[PDB]
Protein backbone atom coordinates (compact mmCIF):
# COMPACT_ATOMS: atom_id res chain seq x y z
CA UNK A 1 0.00 0.00 0.00
CA UNK A 2 1.09 3.68 0.14
CA UNK A 3 2.85 4.53 3.07
CA UNK A 4 5.40 7.19 4.51
CA UNK A 5 8.86 7.05 2.61
CA UNK A 6 10.42 6.50 6.36
CA UNK A 7 8.56 2.73 6.73
CA UNK A 8 10.21 1.79 3.80
CA UNK A 9 13.66 3.21 3.78
CA UNK A 10 14.34 2.40 7.75
CA UNK A 11 13.68 -1.02 6.58
CA UNK A 12 16.02 -1.01 4.09
CA UNK A 13 18.08 0.77 6.76
CA UNK A 14 18.31 -1.66 9.28
CA UNK A 15 18.51 -4.66 6.77
CA UNK A 16 21.33 -2.91 4.76
CA UNK A 17 19.82 -3.18 1.36
CA UNK A 18 18.99 -0.23 -1.56
CA UNK A 19 15.30 0.76 -2.88
CA UNK A 20 15.25 2.25 -6.22
CA UNK A 21 13.57 5.64 -6.63
CA UNK A 22 12.12 6.06 -10.01
CA UNK A 23 10.66 9.17 -11.78
CA UNK A 24 7.88 9.04 -13.79
CA UNK A 25 6.11 11.68 -15.51
CA UNK A 26 3.47 9.63 -17.15
CA UNK A 27 1.10 6.71 -17.23
CA UNK A 28 3.48 4.39 -19.48
CA UNK A 29 6.38 4.65 -17.04
CA UNK A 30 4.66 4.61 -13.88
CA UNK A 31 2.81 1.03 -14.81
CA UNK A 32 6.18 -0.17 -16.01
CA UNK A 33 7.63 0.27 -12.36
CA UNK A 34 4.95 -1.16 -10.73
CA UNK A 35 4.74 -3.85 -12.82
CA UNK A 36 8.66 -4.63 -12.21
CA UNK A 37 7.98 -4.35 -8.41
CA UNK A 38 5.06 -6.80 -8.81
CA UNK A 39 7.35 -9.07 -10.57
CA UNK A 40 10.53 -8.41 -8.15
CA UNK A 41 8.36 -8.81 -5.18
CA UNK A 42 10.01 -5.82 -4.10
CA UNK A 43 8.95 -2.37 -2.38
CA UNK A 44 9.53 1.01 -4.43
CA UNK A 45 9.68 4.32 -4.16
CA UNK A 46 7.99 5.99 -7.06
CA UNK A 47 8.79 10.01 -7.30
CA UNK A 48 7.85 12.85 -9.40
CA UNK A 49 10.13 15.97 -9.53
CA UNK A 50 8.67 19.56 -9.96
CA UNK A 51 8.79 19.62 -13.46
CA UNK A 52 7.08 16.33 -13.46
CA UNK A 53 4.06 17.39 -11.42
CA UNK A 54 3.76 20.34 -13.58
CA UNK A 55 3.24 18.35 -16.55
CA UNK A 56 0.91 15.98 -15.12
CA UNK A 57 -0.83 18.23 -12.63
CA UNK A 58 -0.25 17.07 -8.65
CA UNK A 59 -4.11 15.44 -9.04
CA UNK A 60 -3.12 13.35 -11.56
CA UNK A 61 0.71 12.29 -10.35
CA UNK A 62 -1.34 11.53 -7.01
CA UNK A 63 -4.39 9.94 -8.58
CA UNK A 64 -2.25 7.77 -11.11
CA UNK A 65 -0.29 6.17 -8.20
CA UNK A 66 -3.30 5.70 -5.77
CA UNK A 67 -5.07 3.76 -8.71
CA UNK A 68 -1.79 1.59 -8.98
CA UNK A 69 -1.53 0.94 -5.53
CA UNK A 70 -5.11 -0.45 -5.52
CA UNK A 71 -3.92 -2.39 -8.31
CA UNK A 72 -0.96 -4.06 -6.07
CA UNK A 73 -1.50 -3.63 -2.79
CA UNK A 74 1.18 -6.18 -1.67
CA UNK A 75 3.80 -3.96 -2.78
CA UNK A 76 5.28 -0.90 -0.47
CA UNK A 77 5.03 2.12 -1.76
CA UNK A 78 5.94 5.74 -1.08
CA UNK A 79 5.41 8.46 -3.03
CA UNK A 80 7.81 11.25 -3.28
CA UNK A 81 8.83 14.82 -4.15
CA UNK A 82 12.28 14.88 -5.91
CA UNK A 83 13.99 17.97 -5.27
CA UNK A 84 11.36 20.12 -3.92
CA UNK A 85 12.89 23.71 -4.18
CA UNK A 86 10.58 25.60 -1.86
CA UNK A 87 8.70 25.09 1.19
CA UNK A 88 5.82 26.00 -0.69
CA UNK A 89 6.38 23.03 -3.11
CA UNK A 90 6.87 20.67 -0.22
CA UNK A 91 3.95 21.74 1.63
CA UNK A 92 1.74 21.18 -1.83
CA UNK A 93 2.64 17.95 -2.07
CA UNK A 94 2.44 16.91 1.69
CA UNK A 95 -1.21 18.38 1.20
CA UNK A 96 -1.77 16.49 -2.43
CA UNK A 97 -0.89 13.31 -0.50
CA UNK A 98 2.64 12.69 -1.32
CA UNK A 99 4.28 10.39 1.77
CA UNK A 100 7.90 11.61 0.95
CA UNK A 101 9.07 15.31 0.10
CA UNK A 102 12.85 16.67 -1.17
CA UNK A 103 14.12 19.89 -0.09
CA UNK A 104 16.95 20.58 -1.65
CA UNK A 105 18.76 23.47 -0.04
CA UNK A 106 22.15 21.69 -1.12
CA UNK A 107 23.21 25.21 -3.42
CA UNK A 108 22.65 27.61 0.13
CA UNK A 109 25.48 27.62 3.59
CA UNK A 110 24.69 25.13 5.92
CA UNK A 111 22.94 27.27 8.24
CA UNK A 112 20.59 28.47 5.66
CA UNK A 113 19.92 24.67 4.36
CA UNK A 114 19.78 23.62 7.95
CA UNK A 115 16.82 26.42 8.42
CA UNK A 116 14.86 25.58 5.64
CA UNK A 117 15.36 21.69 5.89
CA UNK A 118 13.84 22.18 9.60
CA UNK A 119 10.90 24.30 8.70
CA UNK A 120 9.76 21.63 5.55
CA UNK A 121 10.55 18.97 8.59
CA UNK A 122 8.51 20.35 11.33
CA UNK A 123 5.51 20.88 8.37
CA UNK A 124 6.23 17.54 6.69
CA UNK A 125 6.20 15.48 10.09
CA UNK A 126 3.34 17.11 11.43
CA UNK A 127 1.49 15.38 8.67
CA UNK A 128 3.08 12.26 8.86
CA UNK A 129 5.37 13.13 5.55
CA UNK A 130 8.91 11.71 5.96
CA UNK A 131 11.39 14.25 5.06
CA UNK A 132 15.09 14.39 2.57
CA UNK A 133 17.40 16.97 2.44
CA UNK A 134 20.88 17.14 0.56
CA UNK A 135 24.09 18.37 1.44
CA UNK A 136 26.88 18.97 -0.63
CA UNK A 137 26.83 20.10 -4.24
CA UNK A 138 27.44 17.57 -7.57
CA UNK A 139 27.96 20.58 -9.53
CA UNK A 140 31.97 19.81 -3.49
CA UNK A 141 31.39 16.68 -1.29
CA UNK A 142 29.67 16.13 1.68
CA UNK A 143 31.46 17.52 5.35
CA UNK A 144 30.57 14.19 7.43
CA UNK A 145 30.87 16.53 10.39
CA UNK A 146 28.47 18.73 8.90
CA UNK A 147 25.97 15.95 7.96
CA UNK A 148 25.97 14.72 11.49
CA UNK A 149 25.22 18.34 13.40
CA UNK A 150 22.61 18.88 10.31
CA UNK A 151 20.46 15.76 10.71
CA UNK A 152 20.79 15.99 14.58
CA UNK A 153 19.40 19.57 14.11
CA UNK A 154 17.14 18.73 11.36
CA UNK A 155 15.43 15.67 12.61
CA UNK A 156 15.23 14.93 8.42
CA UNK A 157 14.57 11.32 7.84
CA UNK A 158 17.28 10.39 5.09
CA UNK A 159 19.86 12.15 3.83
CA UNK A 160 21.41 12.78 0.17
CA UNK A 161 25.68 13.27 0.95
CA UNK A 162 27.15 13.87 -2.27
CA UNK A 163 29.91 11.26 -2.78
CA UNK A 164 30.75 12.21 -6.74
CA UNK A 165 27.97 11.39 -8.71
CA UNK A 166 25.84 14.06 -10.88
CA UNK A 167 22.36 13.84 -12.86
CA UNK A 168 21.99 12.72 -16.10
CA UNK A 169 24.27 10.50 -18.65
CA UNK A 170 26.99 12.32 -18.60
CA UNK A 171 28.62 11.61 -15.15
CA UNK A 172 31.90 11.12 -15.40
CA UNK A 173 35.58 12.05 -17.28
CA UNK A 174 37.63 9.15 -17.34
CA UNK A 175 37.43 6.57 -14.77
CA UNK A 176 34.19 6.80 -12.80
CA UNK A 177 35.03 7.51 -9.12
CA UNK A 178 33.19 7.84 -5.84
CA UNK A 179 34.67 9.23 -2.58
CA UNK A 180 32.88 5.79 -0.89
CA UNK A 181 35.38 6.40 2.38
CA UNK A 182 33.43 9.63 2.70
CA UNK A 183 30.21 8.08 2.53
CA UNK A 184 31.17 5.65 5.04
CA UNK A 185 31.91 8.28 7.46
CA UNK A 186 28.45 9.95 6.86
CA UNK A 187 26.49 6.55 7.28
CA UNK A 188 28.18 6.54 10.93
CA UNK A 189 27.82 9.88 12.14
CA UNK A 190 24.39 9.84 10.94
CA UNK A 191 23.25 6.34 11.29
CA UNK A 192 20.04 6.85 8.87
CA UNK A 193 18.88 5.89 5.77
CA UNK A 194 21.06 7.77 2.95
CA UNK A 195 20.17 9.06 -0.67
CA UNK A 196 22.10 8.37 -3.95
CA UNK A 197 21.17 11.00 -6.59
CA UNK A 198 22.53 10.79 -10.15
CA UNK A 199 22.43 6.83 -9.36
CA UNK A 200 22.04 5.69 -13.13
CA UNK A 201 24.07 3.31 -14.91
CA UNK A 202 23.26 3.70 -18.50
CA UNK A 203 23.43 -0.21 -18.97
CA UNK A 204 25.60 -1.54 -21.83
CA UNK A 205 22.37 -2.82 -23.61
CA UNK A 206 20.27 0.20 -22.98
CA UNK A 207 22.81 1.99 -24.66
CA UNK A 208 22.97 -0.33 -27.77
CA UNK A 209 19.41 -0.27 -27.87
CA UNK A 210 19.30 3.87 -27.81
CA UNK A 211 22.30 3.77 -30.45
CA UNK A 212 20.85 0.71 -32.64
CA UNK A 213 17.90 3.49 -32.84
CA UNK A 214 20.08 6.30 -34.10
CA UNK A 215 20.33 7.46 -31.30
CA UNK A 216 23.41 9.95 -30.03
CA UNK A 217 25.33 9.34 -26.83
CA UNK A 218 28.20 10.47 -27.41
CA UNK A 219 30.57 10.94 -24.19
CA UNK A 220 27.85 9.28 -21.93
CA UNK A 221 28.98 7.10 -18.56
CA UNK A 222 26.94 6.08 -15.57
CA UNK A 223 27.83 4.73 -12.52
CA UNK A 224 28.80 1.03 -13.07
CA UNK A 225 26.74 -1.39 -11.47
CA UNK A 226 29.82 -2.39 -9.21
CA UNK A 227 29.81 1.05 -7.72
CA UNK A 228 26.04 1.09 -6.92
CA UNK A 229 26.74 -2.54 -5.11
CA UNK A 230 29.23 -0.85 -3.52
CA UNK A 231 27.14 2.47 -2.30
CA UNK A 232 24.12 -0.08 -0.77
CA UNK A 233 27.07 -1.77 1.34
CA UNK A 234 28.53 1.49 2.12
CA UNK A 235 24.87 2.61 3.73
CA UNK A 236 23.05 3.95 0.63
CA UNK A 237 19.52 3.10 1.15
CA UNK A 238 17.17 5.13 -1.54
CA UNK A 239 18.66 4.94 -5.36
CA UNK A 240 17.38 7.46 -7.43
CA UNK A 241 16.90 6.38 -11.10
CA UNK A 242 15.74 8.40 -14.46
CA UNK A 243 17.69 8.86 -17.31
CA UNK A 244 18.55 4.96 -17.56
CA UNK A 245 14.25 4.60 -17.61
CA UNK A 246 13.98 7.46 -19.90
CA UNK A 247 17.21 6.26 -22.38
CA UNK A 248 15.55 2.64 -22.40
CA UNK A 249 11.93 3.71 -22.85
CA UNK A 250 12.84 6.56 -25.97
CA UNK A 251 15.42 3.86 -27.73
CA UNK A 252 12.12 1.72 -28.28
CA UNK A 253 9.79 4.62 -29.53
CA UNK A 254 12.77 5.60 -31.76
CA UNK A 255 12.84 2.15 -33.22
CA UNK A 256 9.34 1.86 -33.80
CA UNK A 257 9.28 4.92 -35.59
CA UNK A 258 12.27 3.91 -37.87
CA UNK A 259 10.91 0.79 -38.72
CA UNK A 260 7.53 1.31 -39.85
CA UNK A 261 7.18 5.05 -40.75
CA UNK A 262 3.52 4.61 -41.23
CA UNK A 263 2.84 3.52 -37.49
CA UNK A 264 1.30 5.97 -35.69
CA UNK A 265 -0.77 3.53 -33.18
CA UNK A 266 0.57 5.08 -29.87
CA UNK A 267 0.21 1.65 -28.21
CA UNK A 268 3.10 0.11 -30.64
CA UNK A 269 5.48 2.85 -29.36
CA UNK A 270 4.27 2.76 -25.88
CA UNK A 271 4.05 -1.21 -25.46
CA UNK A 272 7.86 -2.03 -26.24
CA UNK A 273 8.74 1.03 -24.68
CA UNK A 274 7.08 0.12 -21.46
CA UNK A 275 8.80 -3.18 -21.89
CA UNK A 276 12.27 -1.99 -21.85
CA UNK A 277 11.76 0.18 -18.95
CA UNK A 278 10.11 -2.33 -16.94
CA UNK A 279 13.42 -4.62 -17.57
CA UNK A 280 15.54 -1.84 -16.58
CA UNK A 281 13.70 -1.58 -13.41
CA UNK A 282 13.41 -4.96 -12.52
CA UNK A 283 17.44 -5.38 -12.80
CA UNK A 284 18.24 -2.64 -10.96
CA UNK A 285 15.89 -4.07 -8.22
CA UNK A 286 17.79 -7.42 -7.85
CA UNK A 287 20.68 -4.93 -7.96
CA UNK A 288 20.01 -3.60 -5.12
CA UNK A 289 18.96 -5.98 -3.25
CA UNK A 290 15.01 -4.87 -2.71
CA UNK A 291 14.14 -8.05 -5.09
CA UNK A 292 12.02 -10.46 -2.88
CA UNK A 293 11.88 -8.03 0.25
CA UNK A 294 8.45 -7.69 0.27
CA UNK B 1 -19.03 17.05 -15.05
CA UNK B 2 -18.98 12.85 -16.08
CA UNK B 3 -22.83 12.23 -17.56
CA UNK B 4 -25.05 10.01 -18.96
CA UNK B 5 -24.03 9.82 -23.18
CA UNK B 6 -27.79 10.81 -23.54
CA UNK B 7 -27.89 13.66 -21.58
CA UNK B 8 -25.35 15.34 -23.95
CA UNK B 9 -26.20 13.81 -27.38
CA UNK B 10 -30.09 14.25 -26.55
CA UNK B 11 -29.17 18.11 -26.51
CA UNK B 12 -27.01 17.83 -29.49
CA UNK B 13 -30.12 15.94 -31.14
CA UNK B 14 -32.76 18.96 -30.15
CA UNK B 15 -30.43 21.72 -31.08
CA UNK B 16 -28.78 20.12 -34.20
CA UNK B 17 -25.15 19.84 -33.13
CA UNK B 18 -22.35 17.27 -33.15
CA UNK B 19 -20.18 16.40 -30.20
CA UNK B 20 -16.89 14.67 -31.21
CA UNK B 21 -16.16 11.21 -29.53
CA UNK B 22 -12.50 11.13 -28.67
CA UNK B 23 -10.31 7.84 -28.64
CA UNK B 24 -7.66 8.14 -25.71
CA UNK B 25 -5.12 5.19 -24.83
CA UNK B 26 -3.14 6.97 -22.19
CA UNK B 27 -2.72 10.36 -20.29
CA UNK B 28 -1.15 12.55 -23.10
CA UNK B 29 -4.31 12.27 -25.01
CA UNK B 30 -6.98 12.46 -22.41
CA UNK B 31 -5.77 15.74 -21.18
CA UNK B 32 -5.11 17.35 -24.47
CA UNK B 33 -8.56 16.38 -25.05
CA UNK B 34 -9.91 17.95 -21.84
CA UNK B 35 -7.34 21.13 -22.62
CA UNK B 36 -9.68 21.14 -25.66
CA UNK B 37 -12.46 20.90 -24.44
CA UNK B 38 -12.38 23.43 -22.12
CA UNK B 39 -10.49 26.48 -24.36
CA UNK B 40 -13.62 25.76 -27.18
CA UNK B 41 -16.22 25.65 -23.82
CA UNK B 42 -17.14 22.16 -25.46
CA UNK B 43 -19.13 18.89 -24.25
CA UNK B 44 -17.32 15.68 -24.93
CA UNK B 45 -17.37 12.20 -25.14
CA UNK B 46 -13.99 10.17 -24.07
CA UNK B 47 -14.12 7.33 -25.31
CA UNK B 48 -12.00 3.76 -25.23
CA UNK B 49 -11.76 0.75 -27.44
CA UNK B 50 -11.50 -2.55 -25.58
CA UNK B 51 -7.77 -3.12 -26.54
CA UNK B 52 -7.40 0.75 -25.09
CA UNK B 53 -8.59 -1.16 -22.37
CA UNK B 54 -6.77 -3.39 -21.79
CA UNK B 55 -3.73 -1.60 -22.42
CA UNK B 56 -4.70 1.17 -19.74
CA UNK B 57 -6.21 -1.31 -17.29
CA UNK B 58 -10.11 -0.22 -16.94
CA UNK B 59 -9.57 0.94 -13.52
CA UNK B 60 -6.84 3.37 -14.76
CA UNK B 61 -8.92 4.43 -17.86
CA UNK B 62 -11.96 5.49 -15.51
CA UNK B 63 -9.71 6.77 -12.94
CA UNK B 64 -7.96 9.38 -15.17
CA UNK B 65 -11.25 10.71 -16.49
CA UNK B 66 -12.66 10.92 -12.84
CA UNK B 67 -9.81 12.59 -12.37
CA UNK B 68 -9.63 15.45 -15.28
CA UNK B 69 -13.34 16.10 -15.06
CA UNK B 70 -12.42 17.10 -11.25
CA UNK B 71 -10.22 19.50 -12.59
CA UNK B 72 -12.89 20.19 -15.18
CA UNK B 73 -16.11 19.97 -13.49
CA UNK B 74 -18.27 22.72 -15.63
CA UNK B 75 -17.20 20.66 -19.14
CA UNK B 76 -20.35 17.89 -19.55
CA UNK B 77 -18.31 14.34 -20.24
CA UNK B 78 -19.31 10.96 -21.06
CA UNK B 79 -16.95 7.77 -20.94
CA UNK B 80 -17.94 5.67 -23.49
CA UNK B 81 -17.22 1.88 -24.26
CA UNK B 82 -15.79 2.45 -28.02
CA UNK B 83 -16.60 -1.23 -30.35
CA UNK B 84 -17.83 -3.61 -27.16
CA UNK B 85 -18.18 -6.69 -28.60
CA UNK B 86 -19.80 -9.23 -25.86
CA UNK B 87 -22.12 -8.71 -23.24
CA UNK B 88 -19.51 -9.05 -20.92
CA UNK B 89 -17.76 -6.26 -21.65
CA UNK B 90 -20.41 -4.19 -21.56
CA UNK B 91 -21.49 -4.93 -18.42
CA UNK B 92 -17.85 -4.90 -17.08
CA UNK B 93 -17.64 -1.23 -18.03
CA UNK B 94 -20.75 -0.37 -16.90
CA UNK B 95 -19.66 -1.19 -13.49
CA UNK B 96 -16.11 0.40 -13.63
CA UNK B 97 -17.95 3.56 -14.48
CA UNK B 98 -18.71 3.74 -17.69
CA UNK B 99 -21.54 6.05 -18.61
CA UNK B 100 -22.30 5.26 -21.98
CA UNK B 101 -21.57 1.68 -23.93
CA UNK B 102 -21.41 0.61 -27.65
CA UNK B 103 -22.41 -2.93 -28.18
CA UNK B 104 -21.53 -3.32 -31.91
CA UNK B 105 -22.96 -6.71 -33.82
CA UNK B 106 -23.27 -5.15 -37.18
CA UNK B 107 -21.72 -7.82 -38.54
CA UNK B 108 -24.39 -10.36 -37.31
CA UNK B 109 -27.98 -10.93 -38.83
CA UNK B 110 -30.68 -8.24 -38.05
CA UNK B 111 -31.99 -10.33 -35.58
CA UNK B 112 -28.62 -11.22 -33.41
CA UNK B 113 -27.87 -8.25 -33.75
CA UNK B 114 -30.84 -6.98 -32.15
CA UNK B 115 -31.16 -9.64 -29.88
CA UNK B 116 -27.75 -9.07 -28.30
CA UNK B 117 -28.23 -4.89 -28.37
CA UNK B 118 -31.39 -5.48 -26.37
CA UNK B 119 -29.58 -7.43 -23.87
CA UNK B 120 -27.27 -5.04 -23.11
CA UNK B 121 -29.97 -2.40 -23.27
CA UNK B 122 -31.23 -4.13 -20.54
CA UNK B 123 -28.96 -4.01 -18.23
CA UNK B 124 -27.33 -1.28 -19.05
CA UNK B 125 -30.62 0.90 -18.60
CA UNK B 126 -30.82 -0.88 -15.22
CA UNK B 127 -27.61 0.90 -14.19
CA UNK B 128 -28.27 4.43 -15.51
CA UNK B 129 -25.85 3.88 -18.63
CA UNK B 130 -26.83 4.87 -22.50
CA UNK B 131 -25.68 2.85 -25.06
CA UNK B 132 -25.06 3.00 -29.03
CA UNK B 133 -25.48 0.02 -31.48
CA UNK B 134 -24.43 -0.32 -34.87
CA UNK B 135 -26.48 -1.09 -38.58
CA UNK B 136 -24.18 -1.86 -41.59
CA UNK B 137 -21.14 -2.84 -42.36
CA UNK B 138 -17.98 -0.41 -42.41
CA UNK B 139 -15.83 -2.26 -45.36
CA UNK B 140 -23.03 -2.47 -46.92
CA UNK B 141 -25.37 0.19 -45.86
CA UNK B 142 -28.19 0.30 -43.23
CA UNK B 143 -31.40 -0.23 -44.29
CA UNK B 144 -33.43 2.28 -42.90
CA UNK B 145 -36.55 0.34 -42.49
CA UNK B 146 -34.49 -2.25 -40.30
CA UNK B 147 -32.96 0.91 -38.84
CA UNK B 148 -36.49 2.08 -37.85
CA UNK B 149 -37.46 -1.20 -36.11
CA UNK B 150 -34.36 -1.93 -34.83
CA UNK B 151 -34.51 1.16 -33.04
CA UNK B 152 -38.19 0.73 -31.61
CA UNK B 153 -37.43 -2.51 -30.49
CA UNK B 154 -33.97 -2.43 -29.05
CA UNK B 155 -34.83 0.88 -27.36
CA UNK B 156 -31.01 1.99 -28.00
CA UNK B 157 -30.49 5.87 -27.41
CA UNK B 158 -28.15 6.06 -30.33
CA UNK B 159 -27.69 4.39 -33.57
CA UNK B 160 -24.55 4.32 -35.80
CA UNK B 161 -25.96 3.77 -39.70
CA UNK B 162 -22.98 2.75 -42.22
CA UNK B 163 -23.70 5.59 -45.04
CA UNK B 164 -20.09 5.13 -46.41
CA UNK B 165 -17.29 5.97 -43.80
CA UNK B 166 -14.98 3.25 -42.46
CA UNK B 167 -12.25 3.21 -39.53
CA UNK B 168 -8.78 4.15 -40.54
CA UNK B 169 -7.06 6.67 -42.72
CA UNK B 170 -7.64 5.19 -45.54
CA UNK B 171 -11.54 5.60 -46.48
CA UNK B 172 -12.12 6.56 -50.10
CA UNK B 173 -10.26 4.78 -52.92
CA UNK B 174 -12.14 7.53 -55.54
CA UNK B 175 -13.98 11.05 -54.85
CA UNK B 176 -15.28 10.74 -51.20
CA UNK B 177 -18.98 9.84 -50.89
CA UNK B 178 -21.42 9.15 -48.53
CA UNK B 179 -25.02 8.22 -48.64
CA UNK B 180 -26.57 11.39 -47.35
CA UNK B 181 -30.12 10.56 -48.26
CA UNK B 182 -29.84 7.28 -46.41
CA UNK B 183 -28.80 9.61 -43.48
CA UNK B 184 -31.65 11.37 -43.27
CA UNK B 185 -34.10 8.61 -43.72
CA UNK B 186 -32.58 7.21 -41.12
CA UNK B 187 -32.84 9.96 -38.64
CA UNK B 188 -36.45 10.83 -39.43
CA UNK B 189 -37.33 6.72 -38.97
CA UNK B 190 -35.76 6.70 -35.73
CA UNK B 191 -35.48 10.01 -34.62
CA UNK B 192 -32.56 9.47 -32.00
CA UNK B 193 -29.18 10.83 -31.83
CA UNK B 194 -27.01 8.91 -34.64
CA UNK B 195 -23.13 8.33 -34.60
CA UNK B 196 -21.13 8.54 -37.38
CA UNK B 197 -17.72 6.07 -37.24
CA UNK B 198 -14.26 6.18 -39.05
CA UNK B 199 -15.03 10.12 -38.98
CA UNK B 200 -11.89 11.09 -39.32
CA UNK B 201 -10.70 13.82 -41.74
CA UNK B 202 -6.81 14.06 -41.72
CA UNK B 203 -6.62 17.58 -42.57
CA UNK B 204 -3.95 19.04 -44.85
CA UNK B 205 -1.57 20.59 -41.82
CA UNK B 206 -1.86 17.25 -40.17
CA UNK B 207 -0.72 15.30 -43.22
CA UNK B 208 2.42 17.90 -43.68
CA UNK B 209 3.33 17.78 -40.16
CA UNK B 210 3.58 13.60 -40.20
CA UNK B 211 5.32 13.88 -43.69
CA UNK B 212 7.78 16.50 -43.44
CA UNK B 213 8.44 14.37 -40.09
CA UNK B 214 8.98 11.81 -41.88
CA UNK B 215 6.04 9.68 -42.05
CA UNK B 216 4.46 7.45 -44.96
CA UNK B 217 0.91 8.80 -45.51
CA UNK B 218 0.48 7.44 -49.11
CA UNK B 219 -3.09 7.09 -50.18
CA UNK B 220 -4.46 8.14 -47.12
CA UNK B 221 -7.94 10.10 -47.01
CA UNK B 222 -10.39 10.80 -44.88
CA UNK B 223 -14.10 12.39 -44.48
CA UNK B 224 -13.77 16.21 -46.04
CA UNK B 225 -14.67 18.82 -43.63
CA UNK B 226 -17.54 19.21 -45.62
CA UNK B 227 -18.82 16.03 -45.19
CA UNK B 228 -18.56 16.18 -41.94
CA UNK B 229 -20.80 19.11 -42.02
CA UNK B 230 -23.37 17.86 -44.11
CA UNK B 231 -23.00 14.35 -41.72
CA UNK B 232 -23.85 17.02 -38.62
CA UNK B 233 -26.87 19.02 -40.58
CA UNK B 234 -28.03 15.14 -41.76
CA UNK B 235 -28.67 14.04 -38.22
CA UNK B 236 -25.58 12.92 -36.89
CA UNK B 237 -24.83 13.97 -33.47
CA UNK B 238 -21.84 11.80 -32.27
CA UNK B 239 -18.49 11.96 -34.34
CA UNK B 240 -16.35 9.64 -33.66
CA UNK B 241 -12.47 10.67 -34.26
CA UNK B 242 -9.24 8.84 -33.54
CA UNK B 243 -6.96 8.47 -36.54
CA UNK B 244 -6.85 12.26 -36.81
CA UNK B 245 -5.32 12.47 -33.06
CA UNK B 246 -3.04 9.61 -33.51
CA UNK B 247 -1.45 11.16 -36.73
CA UNK B 248 -0.96 14.39 -35.37
CA UNK B 249 0.52 13.37 -32.28
CA UNK B 250 2.74 11.09 -33.77
CA UNK B 251 4.25 13.49 -35.85
CA UNK B 252 5.20 15.11 -33.14
CA UNK B 253 6.89 12.41 -31.85
CA UNK B 254 8.59 11.57 -35.05
CA UNK B 255 9.76 15.51 -35.65
CA UNK B 256 11.54 15.39 -32.06
CA UNK B 257 13.16 12.05 -32.72
CA UNK B 258 14.23 13.02 -36.04
CA UNK B 259 15.83 17.08 -34.81
CA UNK B 260 17.50 16.13 -31.75
CA UNK B 261 19.28 12.32 -32.01
CA UNK B 262 20.67 12.72 -28.13
CA UNK B 263 16.81 13.94 -26.83
CA UNK B 264 15.32 11.16 -24.50
CA UNK B 265 13.31 13.61 -22.10
CA UNK B 266 9.53 12.49 -22.26
CA UNK B 267 8.10 15.76 -21.68
CA UNK B 268 10.00 17.04 -24.75
CA UNK B 269 8.29 14.44 -27.09
CA UNK B 270 4.98 14.37 -25.33
CA UNK B 271 4.45 18.22 -25.02
CA UNK B 272 4.25 19.04 -28.58
CA UNK B 273 2.49 15.91 -29.27
CA UNK B 274 -0.38 17.06 -26.43
CA UNK B 275 -0.35 20.64 -28.02
CA UNK B 276 -1.11 19.40 -31.98
CA UNK B 277 -3.50 16.80 -30.82
CA UNK B 278 -5.16 19.40 -28.66
CA UNK B 279 -5.65 21.83 -31.79
CA UNK B 280 -6.83 18.90 -33.77
CA UNK B 281 -9.64 18.32 -31.35
CA UNK B 282 -10.64 21.72 -30.81
CA UNK B 283 -10.93 22.82 -34.48
CA UNK B 284 -13.25 19.77 -34.87
CA UNK B 285 -15.26 21.15 -31.78
CA UNK B 286 -15.73 24.29 -33.97
CA UNK B 287 -16.39 22.65 -36.88
CA UNK B 288 -19.05 20.51 -35.69
CA UNK B 289 -20.85 22.99 -33.78
CA UNK B 290 -20.23 21.82 -30.11
CA UNK B 291 -17.79 25.01 -29.49
CA UNK B 292 -19.53 27.33 -27.14
CA UNK B 293 -22.39 24.63 -25.99
CA UNK B 294 -21.41 24.64 -22.07
CA1 LIG C 1 20.93 20.19 -4.74
CA1 LIG D 1 -19.30 -3.19 -36.46
NA1 LIG E 1 15.00 12.73 -4.05
NA1 LIG F 1 -18.74 4.21 -30.51
ZN1 LIG G 1 19.13 14.78 -7.50
ZN1 LIG H 1 -16.35 2.27 -35.34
Amino acid sequence: MLVKGNEILLKAHKEGYGVGAFNFVNFEMLNAIFEAGNEENSPLFIQASEGAIKYMGIDMAVGMVKIMCERYPHIPVALHLDHGTTFESCEKAVKAGFTSVMIDASHHAFEENLELTSKVVKMAHNAGVSVEAELGRLMVLVNPKEAEQFVKESQVDYLAPAIGTSHGAFKFKGEPKLDFERLQEVKRLTNIPLVLHGASAIPDNVRKSYLDAGGDLKGSKGVPFEFLQESVKGGINKVNTDTDLRIAFIAEVRKVANEDKSQFDLRKFFSPAQLALKNVVKERMKLLGSANKI
